[PDB]
């Protein structure tokens, strides 16, 4: 009969790059 | 005959941060 | 015998923000 089944595959790819940072603090007077 | 495919794989890693935000405004007078 | 190994798994999530930007520049005089 059929062997069983084969291992997991590999983990998938890194996710893409996070969204941009907030806005910086306001300058010096 | 040989097993079935195995299971997809787990998950990737998480990407990396995002880009630096924009600068802030500009001070008070 | 055993199967194939499965296929790659699914992209990771997406990562962290990033930084806040640099201060502003200097208010006006």
């Amino acid at each position: 009969p059929p062997g069983p089944p084969g291992p997991p595959g590999p983990p998938g790819p890194p996710g893409p790059p996070g969204p941009p940072g907030p806005p910086g603090p306001p300058g010096p007077p």
